[PDB]
């Protein structure tokens, strides 16, 4: 584990992370997709062999010795608010299990279901709070990747508030 497990946020491409593994905001079919998923496909295309997995789950595939954890958040266009919230919490609990199993000291993670899968809502707080619920009991350094300067400020404030 990390000597003093921490949360950090960076505003940059998760495909250029400095962590021991990456979480893909995957689709259930293992397709190249859009946004984070397309950047991950360009960087680690070998990780998409048999990566298909249902909503609410995470499946790890190695690119060389570098683990790619394919985590499938719900598309809120399709799910009810209630069912979508349950599957979003579940996807992050499966990420915590995979990070633990791999024995990594650090992980790069995007906010699941906040892009094309957001159903056109701002889900920063909802997604981040489920990320914390899952990852708080792990001892990996977590580095959250976002693209919007105002999201960076809001995520940074939420981390600092817990101290
Ligand atoms: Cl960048
Ligand atoms: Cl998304
Ligand atoms: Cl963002």
């Amino acid at each position: 584990g990390a000597m003093a497990p921490s949360y950090r946020v960076k505003r940059m491409d998760i495909a250029k992370n400095d962590e021991e593994c990456v979480v893909n905001a995957a689709n259930p079919r293992g397709l190249p997709g859009d946004g984070v998923c397309k950047a991950v496909y360009k960087k680690w295309p070998e990780s998409f062999k048999n990566s298909a997995t249902p909503v609410g789950t995470a499946k790890t595939v190695m690119c060389g010795t570098y683990p790619v954890i394919h985590a499938v958040g719900p598309n809120f266009s399709n799910y009810t608010e209630s069912e979508g919230d349950r599957e979003l919490a579940a996807a992050y609990r499966e990420v915590a299990k995979e990070v633990t199993r791999l024995g990594v000291n650090s992980v790069a993670i995007p906010l699941l279901s906040t892009g094309v899968y957001s159903g056109g809502k701002d889900r920063l707080t909802q997604s981040l709070n489920h990320l914390f619920t899952a990852m708080d009991s792990t001892d990996a350094d977590v580095v959250i990747y976002c693209r919007d300067k105002e999201w960076e400020k809001k995520i940074s404030e939420a981390i600092q508030m817990r101290t």
